[PDB]
């Protein structure tokens, strides 16, 4: 067998995650989202979004925008717990970290003050932070101050996963692989089976900050936001 | 950002759960239950159950009754492990804690000697313990001695979750959101697709007390009990 | 209530698992596999496989063979992390432990150098190691040196589970209950709903060794291998 020392990114990520689990009470709430309406909006909007904003329109900014709005309407999730002083801090800014798969390991660059950004500014920030993280061109400020994380677990086809949150953060939302499924729809009391583009949306939360019912209300706001798919003015094409 | 000290319920719940994970070997077994027959029984029985027993008939007492019977036929699950003496204690009483979402945080009031109660007495005990927990009118004895916990994770629409068990308890059963799904049914070798009211029933267990095959046998007894839906004499209308 | 001391198998298994979670960063990636083609191959091959190799042909050796090939093409998964020296060791041999449910508790006997075995030799090794583990006739060498574990969580009907990996191992793959499901198939752009024999394939991995994208690539190789079901020359009937 052969041995090699890991780089500092993998060494620090591993140590931070081993420690994270020992100082928090993590659970993974499982929710699902019907992404069919967003998939149709995305298909027709991709050429116009590429021409006006210079980036490829993916599902991730839809999830990030819905999460940012939900972190503002559920400020109890955009919060941190201090086990020594037994105090909760509800953060004014929404600093969303984006998990980026890089050749050197996982990096989670932060979109600071994401509550002040438009949908296109979020899409451009994801592309910019990911390109710089993959080229290992991030400033130290780019990895500090996260209040929440969104991880694209579906990039390598995972149906779901149990993402690890890292205190002081209280939640991490996963955007699992969007797959066609046989699901029940109802219209005027008529239950029927449709083929819909669904994805699991696991949400790992720390019971020190968020209880199970709070996690449920939080993902219900995001689920309803994405399923309604009222993003035409957000796309601003 | 703003800071406030958490109440004693949230402070103690958080600390007990952080510690629980460090002194146990928790896994979450995933099972599903076809609740359609119970849903039909419940719909027709609700007016008569409200008139005779004074409570609204929900799915929770069906799960609690099936769990109590299964804790009596699987006494290895109604048990506790002592890591110092390397001893297992199989408890004579079935003291089922019910997770209640309250304005002050999660409370888990205990139905002591639940193996001695009728189905209506269990339904009335859930309503009574929940009302008192929400009004913070519980006696100290009401929160002690639990041998098992049942948590209604479906109250805020969760498909599933990974509930945290708290030693000395060895299992916690979740009753996730009952949703209409496209599922396969078989009759005389004819596989067909039906619309059924299904729910995931996650079961978190401590490998110190219950192994994976034991968890499977335990949830199979409960799954079969609920799917058969022979609760007419239990409803006693 | 009654108390009895647990045997050494259950005492050591429990302690090793409590410790395993505290010194690793475990996540459970969720994947699914369409086992219908393997189920059809297995049904027609069982009489000939029993006559030539002397064992009953089950799904488990298909999963083990696909996992062994994937541990050779993904050598980053057949690896161990040393948190003190911050070094990764990629193991030359694939020593697959098989979780066996025994009357005395869980035992995980190891198939050493599984990369050097034929599909029938793997099927015969599972039967041999399981029979000896159930009769508690294992040599000490039979439980040492595992680089990966495969656990048949579906034996007692579990839809899925979150198996606990034990360092220095970096992954544990679960073969959950194969159940008939309503799933979408596509042929020349025609989406349609079929009844397929599916199973969840949870994969618990240590973020100290394997990141989420690596876990996804690893299970995608296994998923594609089993779904293609090109096992005729492997069966060698
Ligand atoms: C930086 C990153 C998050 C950007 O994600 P993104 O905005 O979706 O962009 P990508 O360039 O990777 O997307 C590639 C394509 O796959 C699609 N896609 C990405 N994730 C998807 C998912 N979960 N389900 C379905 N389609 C998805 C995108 O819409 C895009 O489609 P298109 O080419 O048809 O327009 C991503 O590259 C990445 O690193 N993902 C891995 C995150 C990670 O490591 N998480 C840890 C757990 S795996
Ligand atoms: C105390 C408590 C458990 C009682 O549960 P209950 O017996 O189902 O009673 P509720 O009054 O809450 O039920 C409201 C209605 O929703 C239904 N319902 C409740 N849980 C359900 C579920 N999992 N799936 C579908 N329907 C459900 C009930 O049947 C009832 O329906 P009806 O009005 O048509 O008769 C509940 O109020 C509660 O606190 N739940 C949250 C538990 C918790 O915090 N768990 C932690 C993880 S979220
Ligand atoms: C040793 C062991 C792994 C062998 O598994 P195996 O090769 O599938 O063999 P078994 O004799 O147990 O299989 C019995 C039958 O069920 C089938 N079966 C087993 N697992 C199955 C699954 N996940 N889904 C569907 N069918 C399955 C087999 O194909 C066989 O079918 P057949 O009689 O029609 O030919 C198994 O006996 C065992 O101990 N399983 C439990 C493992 C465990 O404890 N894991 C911990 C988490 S539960």
């Amino acid at each position: 067998g052969t041995t090699a020392k890991v780089n500092r990114i993998r060494e620090i990520t591993a140590a931070k995650m081993v420690e994270a689990l020992q100082i928090s009470a993590q659970l993974t709430h499982l929710q699902e989202v019907d992404m069919t309406k967003i998939a149709e909006l995305r298909k027709e909007s991709k050429p116009a979004f590429q021409q006006k904003y210079g980036v490829n329109l993916t599902y991730l900014p839809f999830f990030v925008k819905a999460a940012v709005e939900a972190l503002v309407s559920h400020p109890n999730v955009n919060a941190s717990y201090n086990a020594e002083t037994k105090e909760m801090t509800y953060h004014a800014d929404v600093n969303v970290a984006i998990a980026v798969d890089t050749p050197r390991g996982l990096l989670t660059p932060v979109i600071h003050k994401a509550q002040e950004l438009t949908f296109p500014e979020i899409a451009q920030a994801i592309v910019d932070l990911a390109d710089r993280a993959r080229n290992n061109k991030l400033k130290p400020q780019d990895l500090m101050g996260a209040t929440f994380t969104i991880t694209n677990i579906g990039s390598e086809g995972a149906l779901s996963d149990t993402p690890i949150l890292v205190p002081p953060q209280a939640g991490i939302l996963g955007t699992a692989a969007i797959q066609k499924r046989a699901v029940v729809v109802t219209e005027d009391g008529v239950d029927a089976i449709a083929i819909r583009q669904m994805c699991y949306m696991p949400f790992t939360y720390d019971h020190q900050v968020v209880d199970g019912a709070d996690a449920g209300r939080f993902t219900t706001t995001i689920k309803d936001r994405l399923e309604t798919a009222n993003f035409a003015d957000d796309l601003a094409l």
